[PDB]
């Protein structure tokens, strides 16, 4: 038993991390067959960065304007192209160490492990959720951009995200593999907030499951409630409506806790009614909302990747 | 910026595990040179676990009972011995992974990265604490013996953990690497308990810096207090005392905050007394004992590895 905020191994993706160096700029890039995948405004200097046009800052570039850093070994670019908001290297080496992998956009409340780099070489892993308003609670520093957000299923890689920029409130922002934005960001330095979030209500009730799993009961209570009278109060709340969608996916939880998904949701209204009072659920003093159902199921029963 | 429960990045390690069968018993192993390492109860057998003497279960077993698995393909064990509570399975081949490693014994108070494995393959990465009463609060199922916690410094891999049981409330405890338990507790199923637990002050102090750092200033005040009055009210919240050494080892922290280290002492006290009153430091409504101020200092900074 037990119950932690667990990320995927990172191995098979911090075989693919290289540097990218272009003017006075390094970030981190994602090494996959004969491509290294990097932010776009890698190209950007110092006074480039209020309104850039990046369809230049690259017509201007050459391959050899690139620096990329395997480890102890330089690539060379052969050619490159953007796709959105990402540059991709073409170099002249595939990575030998190229996991299995897809790349995936990702929906709001959705989960992943993020491998925090700096000049190619990884720093920390840790686990993120996408928020309702699509910006990410990182850890990043000067020089994280690149670093790529992934899960894993069985033997893939799934990369969904890789780090662009930092908002003023401390959060961060950044684009599928492909370079899109989630959420209404721009690589650009001009005016930007990350709009109002919400709590992602099926991701509570799931950590809820998980604390049951695992022994603290002492929410559970009588009551039941319907959906329709549940989302008035989380509404208020300022959390995620509730979907019948969630409650069919809540149900592999439900069946193996016995208590019925709306029951659930009764005992989380009450503690948003009453809050925690002193108490603790798996050890956190606030109701969690960074674990999926598919992360409680894999956590609490045992799966592995290879 | 932001502040996250960060682990190493796994990758070194996963290449290290293997899975160890013996008689009706599947554990995780670790596979460094020539010898795999995993807990010594994997010779048990469903009867013999109320006072097991393991010098047989041992003397009677021979090479060929000992199933390792490297992924697709079977090690065989040329040679066993014991090493207190850790088996030693010398293998007729060396892991060509093998990370530079150390085997460490750590104090309470330290942290790591735990490798959560089921049948030789990692499931999860996550950040503890040698908890003052020397269990650790994991996240273990049946299957995870063997999984080990450990620490990267530049490019070797200091392990010092392997799990190996679980106790009556849920957390877990195990052994270094040479095979001696953290705590009083013995590798046979008769009546133990964890003993009272205490909070780390010196990491909570790290965490309010790491707090600082990252823009969280609401609970600073005023006040100093002297080493003895701060330890007179720590000793009542069930919190660890503070040395002169702890303070020491904060003085970097100290520095690059402008914050004496006696003044966040004052600080933390307040946060005893009053508690937090409806507001969260770092994302956190409890008060996080689980990050050293090397922890701090490596997450503020950008340090990697390699
Ligand atoms: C890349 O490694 C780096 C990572 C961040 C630095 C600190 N934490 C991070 O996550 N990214 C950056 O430094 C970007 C540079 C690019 C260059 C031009 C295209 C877009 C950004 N800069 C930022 O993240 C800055 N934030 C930012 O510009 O956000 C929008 C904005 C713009 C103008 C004015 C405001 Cl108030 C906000 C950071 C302030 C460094
Ligand atoms: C190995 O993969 C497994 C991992 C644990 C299973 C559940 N969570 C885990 O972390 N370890 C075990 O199953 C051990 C087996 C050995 C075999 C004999 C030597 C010592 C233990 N068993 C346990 O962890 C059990 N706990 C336990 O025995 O703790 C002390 C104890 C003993 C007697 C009575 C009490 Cl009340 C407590 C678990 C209960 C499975």
């Amino acid at each position: 038993s037990g119950f932690r905020k667990m990320a995927f191994p990172s191995g098979k993706v911090e075989g693919c991390m290289v540097q990218v160096t272009c003017g006075t700029t390094t970030l981190n890039g994602l090494w996959l067959d004969d491509v290294v995948y990097c932010p776009r405004h890698v190209i950007c200097t110092s006074e480039d960065m209020l309104n850039p046009n990046y369809e230049d800052l690259l017509i201007r570039k050459s391959n050899h304007n690139f620096l990329v850093q395997a480890g102890n070994v330089q690539l060379r670019v052969i050619g490159h192209s953007m796709q959105n908001c990402v540059l991709k290297l073409k170099v002249d080496t595939a990575n030998p160490k190229t996991p299995k992998y897809k790349f995936v956009r990702i929906q709001p409340g959705q989960t992943f492990s993020v491998l925090a780099c700096y000049n190619g070489s990884p720093s920390g892993v840790y686990q993120c959720a996408m928020r309702p308003n699509f910006t990410i609670k990182g850890s990043f520093l000067n020089g994280s951009c690149g670093s790529v957000g992934f899960n894993i299923d069985y033997d893939c890689v799934s990369f969904c995200y890789m780090h662009h920029m930092e908002l003023p409130t401390g959060v961060h922002a950044g684009t599928d593999l492909a370079g899109n934005f989630y959420g209404p960001f721009v690589d650009r330095q001009t005016a930007q907030a990350a709009g109002t979030d919400t709590t992602i209500t099926v991701n509570v009730l799931a950590w809820l499951y998980a604390a049951v799993i695992n022994g603290d009961r002492w929410f559970l209570n009588r009551f039941t409630t319907t959906l329709n009278d549940f989302n008035l109060v989380a509404m208020k709340y300022n959390y995620e409506p509730l979907t019948q969608d969630h409650v069919d996916i809540l149900g592999p939880l439900s069946a193996q806790t016995g208590i019925a998904v709306l029951d659930m949701c009764a005992s989380l209204k009450e503690l948003l009614q009453n809050g925690m009072n002193g108490r603790t659920i798996l050890g956190s003093a606030l109701l969690e909302d960074e674990f999926t159902p598919f992360d409680v199921v894999r956590q609490c029963s045992g799966v592995t990747f290879q």
